[PDB]
């Protein structure tokens, strides 16, 4: 057996999916990868990694400037 503990309190959390107070973290929205701070915020608010930071890579839910087209992957 071993001893140890880790926890944070406050209003740091910037983006996170609908989850209970049991635990909260920051990960990508497509690869659910630990992005923490390095994460790249998007117009939709969500947080992605340096791989899915761009919109074209991740179907941005937030309607860009309202107008919508929906680019299909040939
Ligand atoms: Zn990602
Ligand atoms: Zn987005």
């Amino acid at each position: 057996g071993s001893s140890g503990s880790s926890g944070t309190r406050g209003g740091d959390s910037a983006a996170a999916p609908l989850d209970p107070p049991k635990s909260t973290a920051t990960r990508c929205l497509s690869c659910n990868k630990k992005v923490g701070v390095t994460g790249f915020k998007c117009r939709c608010g969500s947080t992605f990694c340096g791989t899915h930071r761009y919109p074209e890579s991740h179907e941005c839910q937030f309607d860009f400037k309202g107008v919508a087209s929906g680019p299909s992957s040939g």
